[PDB]
């Protein structure tokens, strides 16, 4: 029944609003100058960086500080994604080892999917939308770190052209988590049973919410390819960073996810 | 309506049949199905294999044989592409770019048609090279074919036939995200037509296979990872087999 698929879509969106405090709708209102939401302080250079601590709530050399800010924010995102994952029907009923596997491989793909909501071609919201850091400033960071965000901006620019909203994205990230082709999965068939249902819900949602967007379903699914590539690029970059910066600490939670291979 | 889509589907199937001599249906007959192929499972059966055409060490020669055949397949794939409605009307640089960045993904998709969990057909179905033997090869040559095997067991589980694959091959070719494309719009416009035709095709041909369309598109992400892993390995070998002239030229890299 298409009715059961609408109710699932409604459940996932409601749980997505409950788990993720900075939605695409809030991010867009900040980025475009709406009266619903307030204006970000903009970090584009070192003085603006230093000025931002006075005006922005934080708790933080500059490339190292910025990169560890991103990783602390990533750790928080893993907390939110993990709470969203529990709400996807059937997920908590799976083999515990496979719940862990799905999270291990799913979480960064979702992080970079949702990061696109906070991006435009010029930069990225930070500190829950209170701040905005320009793309050029990030590209100017010392040698290595200078390229760590550019693959995220490039994808975001193409991803944001799909014009998805949070109700669309709620189902999409659920589809991402419940991939039965993740390495090391014990019981693939129950996982695939859930994804099948999630894919039907996503498909119906895209037809009703975007009835003039031809093959949006297929074009969104093709984007899954870009996410995989961003993750494997990021992992390579992290292997370099940790060799050139022996004094820089990665969070153990992210360190346990990065099993790659 | 759903009728122009059937035209597209049958047109592509027919051109696919003309363009690719060994189809999946025939490879299925040979493999796990009912002229049995000469099997290559060790060094002695390899040697007798060749004895009964490329031009030296065992592991190198097998890799060189894979190049010859893939260069053959690029020509089959190129001819098929020119049969996709609208492809020849695109910017010639863009046709070149779509083929350069697409033929690897298609080669490993069609190679899955010739594989099972235990080995791969070669020499137009006349031979079968066991997977275990390939994994047993020296240096990084034993790692060259293995990840295509793991893709192919996952791809083959979809149980696509040639009529399905004919439209999925075209979808891959018309990828609007290839680097360096000059005019992306008409490419995505064609691909959108192809995806529509692929979706109707799978719904009619596999009415019982829920969300087959989506599951097949998701296999793109594993294809590109395979291709990306492979071109890397391909570079490591540049630093194994070293200093051919016209031969080296013939096998540029694609
Ligand atoms: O080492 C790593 N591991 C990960 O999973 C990373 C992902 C990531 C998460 C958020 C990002 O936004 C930038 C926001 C901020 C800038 C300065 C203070 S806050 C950028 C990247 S980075």
């Amino acid at each position: 029944e298409s009715a059961d698929l609408r109710a699932l879509a409604k459940h996932l969106y409601d749980s997505y609003i409950k788990s993720f405090p900075l939605t695409k709708a809030k991010a867009r209102a900040i980025l475009t100058g709406k009266t619903t939401d307030k204006s970000p302080f903009v970090i584009y250079d070192m003085n603006s960086l230093m000025m931002g601590e006075d005006k922005i709530k934080f708790k933080h050399e500059v490339a190292i500080r910025i990169f560890q800010g991103c990783q602390f924010r990533s750790v928080e995102a893993v907390q939110e994604i993990t709470e969203y994952a529990k709400s996807i029907p059937g997920f908590v009923n799976l083999d515990l080892n496979d719940q862990v596997t799905l999270l291990k491989y799913g979480v960064h793909e979702i992080i970079y999917t949702m990061l696109a909501s906070l991006m435009n071609k010029d930069g990225v919201l930070i500190s829950e939308g209170q701040g905005f850091m320009t793309r050029e400033f990030l590209k100017s960071l010392r040698k290595p770190f200078g390229d760590f965000m550019e693959p995220k901006f490039e994808f975001a620019v193409k991803f944001n052209a799909l014009e998805l909203d949070d109700s669309d994205l709620a189902i999409f990230i659920a589809v991402i988590i419940l991939s039965g082709d993740r390495p090391g999965l014990l019981n693939v068939k129950p996982i695939e049973d859930i994804q099948d249902n999630l894919l039907q819900a996503l498909e119906l949602q895209l037809k009703l919410n975007h009835p003039e967007s031809s093959q949006l379903f297929a074009k969104l699914l093709q984007k899954m390819t870009d996410l995989r590539q961003i993750v494997t690029e990021h992992v390579q970059l992290l292997q370099v960073i940790k060799k050139t910066e022996t004094d820089m600490s990665l969070h153990p939670l992210l360190q346990e996810i990065y099993k790659d291979l």
